[PDB]
């Protein structure tokens, strides 16, 4: 029993973190096989970040200007290329610790673990969700750029995020491992504001199922609802509309607990309308939306 | 910017997890040098757990009855001994991945990372605090016993916890790495109830400092208090009494933000008396107490 905001074990990812320096800028890189991936803004000064012409700035850079250090040993850069907002530095040595891996572009509402790094050294690991406005609420200080987000399926690491920017509002923006930003964000120090940070409804319902499994049942009521009726309330509360696809994904949790998905929606509806009244669910005073239905199943079954 | 419930990178600890089986019971062990540490209740069936005589049950066990598997390779057990509530299995091979390490017995209010494991395989990592009633609120299912809690100081892992029990209330109990339980708990399936789970006041104040540093300042008021006056309110709200030692530990956070420790106590006092009024602090609707002042400094400075 017990339910925690849990990250994946980070060992496989720690073995990939390197330090990348270009001029006076130092950030993190991800070393997989003989390639080091890092934000292309490593070539920028804070002045350049106001209006960077990346192709032009890159003309002045050669392989020897990209200093890559893995632990305390320097890697030899034998090639470099820019793919969207990431630089790929080809090195002469394949990372001996390269895990089985994939590059995946996640959807909003999906969760992942971030290994926050500074100067190629891991400092901590925490769990995130890609928000419906394509920002993440992370913990990133100067030097953390190039830290990556990931999920693990047994022994295969699926890298889904690379940290690039902190918006003036304190939220974070970044790219998948092909260098395409999530959402409308760009790697430029400019006024970039996020849209509405709606709540990931399917995740909140999955977390209400985790709560029932772990003994917190006070919020269960005698009501039911329909998707349309539920969605009128979700709209009013800035919650994502619930679809039949979400109902289907919650199927296994519904089966395990015997609580129909629409009955859990009705409990959620009353919680939205009435609040918590000073009570908590799984030690939280708000409805948690950063556990997917897969995360709840995984944690409630002990997948390794 | 941004402040998250962050765990230490778990790689160094993942390299130490092994599977230990005795008869029909399988749990986790911690392999450091040529020793594997695991809960002594590995020798018990669920029937034995009602009233186990560990010395007597251990007489029927030989080195060859303890099956230790590291990954998919079996380790040879050449000695075994019981130290308090842990078994130490001497193996013929030193763990090649043994990090620099210490065994420390923590105080209530101290935080640590747990690497939840099943069958010697890491499933996830999360941050905990040793509660003032010596329980932890973890996420542990059957098979998770032997999972460990730890902190890291650069390259040295200080192991402070080993998971042994889940109380009927769903909270968790365990030992330090010398096998002494935290608090009054025993490794017996019996009625064991926890005392008052008070709030770790110094941690909540450290987290209010993290909130000010990260821009959440609405709760700051025009008041101050004294330790005695603050403690009258802390007592009423089941908060730990604040001491001059706690005020001293918050010194660096006070200096960095320019908010006197007693002024932050007065903000905390008003939050206790008035509630949050539907507002949040660092995305939480309750006062978080599982960040120590050291954790706040570390996360707000990017220590690796
Ligand atoms: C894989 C790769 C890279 C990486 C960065 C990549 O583009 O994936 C960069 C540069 C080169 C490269 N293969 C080469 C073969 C011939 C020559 Cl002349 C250059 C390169
Ligand atoms: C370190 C150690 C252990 C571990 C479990 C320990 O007690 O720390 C267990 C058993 C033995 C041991 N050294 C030995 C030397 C001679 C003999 Cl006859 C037995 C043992």
């Amino acid at each position: 029993s017990g339910f925690r905001k849990m990250a994946f074990p980070s060992g496989k990812v720690e073995g990939c973190m390197v330090q990348v320096t270009c001029g006076t800028t130092t950030l993190n890189g991800l070393w997989l096989d003989d390639v080091v991936y890092c934000p292309r803004h490593v070539i920028c000064t804070s002045e350049d970040m106001l209006n960077p012409n990346y192709e032009d700035l890159l003309i002045r850079k050669s392989n020897h200007n990209f200093l890559v250090q893995a632990g305390n040993v320097q890697l030899r850069v034998i090639g470099h290329s820019m793919q969207n907002c990431v630089l790929k530095l080809k090195v002469d040595t394949a990372n001996p610790k390269t895990p089985k891996y994939k590059f995946v572009r996640i959807q909003p509402g999906q969760t992942f673990s971030v290994l926050a790094c500074y100067n190629g050294s891991p400092s901590g690991v925490y769990q995130c969700a890609m928000r419906p406005n394509f920002t993440i609420k992370g913990s990133f200080l100067n030097g953390s750029c190039g830290s990556v987000g990931f999920n693990i399926d047994y022994d295969c690491v699926s890298f889904c995020y690379m940290h690039h920017m902190e918006l003036p509002t304190g939220v974070h923006a970044g790219t998948d491992l092909e260098g395409n930003f999530y959402g409308p964000f760009v790697d430029r120090q400019t006024a970039q504001a996020a849209g509405t940070d709606t709540t990931i409804t399917v995740n909140v319902l999955a977390w209400l199922y985790a709560a029932v499994i772990n003994g917190d049942r006070w919020f269960l009521n005698r009501f039911t609802t329909t998707l349309n009726d539920f969605n009128l309330v979700a709209m009013k509360y800035n919650y994502e509309p619930l679809t039949q696809d979400h109902v289907d994904i919650l199927g296994p949790l519904s089966a395990q607990t015997g609580i129909a998905v629409l009955d859990m929606c009705a409990s959620l509806k009353e919680l939205l309308q009435n609040g918590m009244n000073g009570r908590t669910i799984l030690g939280s005073a708000l409805l948690e939306d950063e556990f997917t239905p897969f995360d709840v199943v995984r944690q409630c079954s002990g997948v390794t």
